[PDB]
Protein backbone atom coordinates (compact mmCIF):
# COMPACT_ATOMS: atom_id res chain seq x y z
CA UNK A 1 0.00 0.00 0.00
CA UNK A 2 2.93 2.24 -1.05
CA UNK A 3 3.90 6.12 -1.47
CA UNK A 4 6.52 8.83 -2.20
CA UNK A 5 6.20 12.16 -0.19
CA UNK A 6 7.65 15.73 -0.31
CA UNK A 7 7.99 17.88 2.84
CA UNK A 8 8.14 21.60 2.62
CA UNK A 9 8.89 23.24 5.94
CA UNK A 10 11.51 25.93 6.75
CA UNK A 11 12.01 24.33 10.15
CA UNK A 12 14.85 21.98 9.31
CA UNK A 13 14.83 20.03 12.56
CA UNK A 14 11.14 19.75 13.20
CA UNK A 15 10.97 18.86 9.50
CA UNK A 16 13.15 15.89 10.27
CA UNK A 17 11.04 14.91 13.28
CA UNK A 18 8.04 14.76 11.03
CA UNK A 19 9.88 12.81 8.41
CA UNK A 20 10.63 10.16 10.98
CA UNK A 21 7.03 10.18 12.06
CA UNK A 22 5.69 9.78 8.60
CA UNK A 23 8.07 6.94 7.88
CA UNK A 24 6.97 4.75 10.74
CA UNK A 25 3.99 4.01 8.54
CA UNK A 26 5.77 1.49 6.37
CA UNK A 27 5.45 1.99 2.64
CA UNK A 28 5.67 5.78 3.08
CA UNK A 29 8.92 7.41 1.85
CA UNK A 30 9.79 11.00 2.32
CA UNK A 31 11.56 11.56 -0.90
CA UNK A 32 12.41 15.34 -1.23
CA UNK A 33 12.67 17.96 1.54
CA UNK A 34 12.04 21.68 0.67
CA UNK A 35 12.45 24.84 2.72
CA UNK A 36 10.29 27.34 0.80
CA UNK A 37 7.85 27.62 -2.05
CA UNK A 38 10.36 28.04 -4.82
CA UNK A 39 12.37 24.92 -4.00
CA UNK A 40 9.03 23.19 -3.68
CA UNK A 41 7.78 23.87 -7.18
CA UNK A 42 11.20 22.87 -8.51
CA UNK A 43 11.26 19.53 -6.78
CA UNK A 44 7.69 18.78 -7.50
CA UNK A 45 8.43 18.94 -11.19
CA UNK A 46 11.39 16.74 -10.76
CA UNK A 47 10.11 13.97 -8.43
CA UNK A 48 6.44 14.50 -8.97
CA UNK A 49 5.57 12.84 -5.58
CA UNK A 50 2.34 11.21 -4.64
CA UNK A 51 1.61 13.86 -2.08
CA UNK A 52 3.21 16.96 -0.77
CA UNK A 53 2.99 18.11 2.85
CA UNK A 54 3.50 21.91 3.36
CA UNK A 55 3.51 24.58 6.06
CA UNK A 56 1.04 27.39 5.69
CA UNK A 57 3.80 29.72 6.64
CA UNK A 58 6.95 29.86 4.59
CA UNK A 59 9.87 32.21 4.17
CA UNK A 60 8.50 33.87 1.01
CA UNK A 61 5.10 32.82 -0.32
CA UNK A 62 3.34 30.28 1.83
CA UNK A 63 1.57 27.05 1.29
CA UNK A 64 -1.53 28.55 -0.20
CA UNK A 65 0.40 30.48 -2.94
CA UNK A 66 2.63 27.41 -3.33
CA UNK A 67 -0.42 25.27 -3.72
CA UNK A 68 -1.85 27.36 -6.50
CA UNK A 69 1.43 27.30 -8.38
CA UNK A 70 1.73 23.60 -8.30
CA UNK A 71 -1.89 22.95 -9.24
CA UNK A 72 -1.52 25.27 -12.12
CA UNK A 73 1.24 22.89 -13.45
CA UNK A 74 -0.41 19.74 -12.17
CA UNK A 75 -4.14 20.04 -11.59
CA UNK A 76 -4.27 16.65 -9.95
CA UNK A 77 -1.61 17.54 -7.32
CA UNK A 78 -2.33 16.24 -3.88
CA UNK A 79 -1.21 18.84 -1.26
CA UNK A 80 -1.73 18.56 2.54
CA UNK A 81 -1.35 21.84 4.35
CA UNK A 82 0.11 21.00 7.81
CA UNK A 83 0.22 23.94 10.10
CA UNK A 84 0.21 25.50 13.52
CA UNK A 85 -2.20 28.18 12.42
CA UNK A 86 -5.93 27.60 12.55
CA UNK A 87 -9.38 29.01 11.91
CA UNK A 88 -11.72 28.16 9.10
CA UNK A 89 -10.29 31.32 7.55
CA UNK A 90 -7.21 29.80 6.10
CA UNK A 91 -8.41 26.34 5.61
CA UNK A 92 -11.26 27.45 3.31
CA UNK A 93 -8.71 29.41 1.34
CA UNK A 94 -6.29 26.51 1.27
CA UNK A 95 -9.14 24.43 0.03
CA UNK A 96 -10.38 26.92 -2.54
CA UNK A 97 -6.76 26.90 -3.71
CA UNK A 98 -6.59 23.13 -4.35
CA UNK A 99 -5.23 21.70 -1.09
CA UNK A 100 -6.77 18.35 -0.39
CA UNK A 101 -6.13 18.43 3.31
CA UNK A 102 -5.60 20.95 6.10
CA UNK A 103 -4.23 19.53 9.33
CA UNK A 104 -3.08 21.30 12.52
CA UNK A 105 0.27 20.73 14.15
CA UNK A 106 -1.13 20.62 17.67
CA UNK A 107 -3.66 17.98 16.77
CA UNK A 108 -2.93 14.52 17.97
CA UNK A 109 0.36 13.57 16.23
CA UNK A 110 -1.44 10.54 14.53
CA UNK A 111 -3.39 13.08 12.50
CA UNK A 112 -0.62 13.67 10.10
CA UNK A 113 -0.32 10.10 8.89
CA UNK A 114 -4.05 9.47 8.88
CA UNK A 115 -4.57 12.62 6.78
CA UNK A 116 -1.85 11.58 4.36
CA UNK A 117 -3.51 8.09 4.34
CA UNK A 118 -6.98 9.46 3.52
CA UNK A 119 -5.82 11.91 0.92
CA UNK A 120 -4.10 9.02 -0.90
CA UNK A 121 -7.33 7.16 -0.49
CA UNK A 122 -8.83 9.94 -2.43
CA UNK A 123 -10.62 11.85 0.38
CA UNK A 124 -10.23 15.32 1.81
CA UNK A 125 -8.39 15.50 5.14
CA UNK A 126 -9.26 17.77 8.07
CA UNK A 127 -8.18 17.39 11.61
CA UNK A 128 -11.07 17.59 14.22
CA UNK A 129 -10.26 21.02 15.47
CA UNK A 130 -10.67 22.55 12.05
CA UNK A 131 -13.68 20.48 11.04
CA UNK A 132 -15.21 21.73 14.25
CA UNK A 133 -14.36 25.36 13.40
CA UNK A 134 -15.70 25.25 9.92
CA UNK A 135 -18.87 23.29 10.85
CA UNK A 136 -19.31 25.59 13.80
CA UNK A 137 -19.19 28.51 11.48
CA UNK A 138 -21.62 27.10 8.93
CA UNK A 139 -23.98 26.50 11.90
CA UNK A 140 -24.13 30.20 12.81
CA UNK A 141 -23.80 31.54 9.20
Amino acid sequence: STARIMLVDDHPIVREGYRRLIERRPGYAVVAEAADAGEAYRLYRETTPDIVVMDLTLPGPGGIEATRHIRQWDGAARILIFTMHQGSAFALKAFEAGASGYVTKSSDPAELVQAIEAILAGRRAMSPDIAQEIAEERVEG
